[PDB]
């Protein structure tokens, strides 16, 4: 029952072995969700489930630098369902973010922003009831 959009500070940025967990429930008739791992105004890793892009469900990932989006990476495996509880786990690995949803691997996103210790905030937005957002080292 956290307020959305939600800003989770990531003190000292991210680092390999850091696991970020987001628990929530998708709203009925959801349109979109976004996680934005931010380095100041830049978005190192945007993770964006879209429930209706041309009547298809797709996950779009990208990076925003100096207010410009780059090349999208798209994943049609789509583990979310309107109305249902989810867990997103984002594990920082040395050369990529590794994302699992509901304990099943979903995608990896290679690091474009390389100053990992400056990726100091996670924004959580869109059509969810947000239960919790936290991090730990594994
Ligand atoms: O690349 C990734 C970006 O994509 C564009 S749309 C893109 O536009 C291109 C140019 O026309 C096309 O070339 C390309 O096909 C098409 O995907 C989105 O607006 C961006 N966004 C989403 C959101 C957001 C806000 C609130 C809640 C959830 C959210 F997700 N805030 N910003 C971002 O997701």
């Amino acid at each position: 029952p956290l307020i959305v959009p939600y800003n989770l500070p990531l003190p000292g940025g991210v680092v390999p072995r850091m696991l970020i967990t987001i628990l929530g429930t998708v709203k009925p008739n959801a349109n979109r969700i976004a996680l934005d791992f931010q380095r100041g105004n830049d978005v190192a890793f945007h993770f964006n489930p879209r429930f209706n892009e041309n009547n298809r469900r797709v996950i779009v990932c990208n990076t925003k630098l100096d207010n410009n989006w780059g090349r999208e990476e798209r994943q049609s495996v789509f583990p979310f369902e309107s109305g249902k509880p989810f867990k997103i786990q984002v594990l920082v690995e040395p050369d990529h973010f590794k994302v699992a949803v509901n304990d099943a691997h979903l995608l990896q996103y290679n690091h474009r922003v390389k100053k990992l210790n400056e990726i100091s905030k996670l924004g959580i937005s869109g059509d969810i009831d947000l239960t919790s957002a936290s991090y730990t080292m594994i």
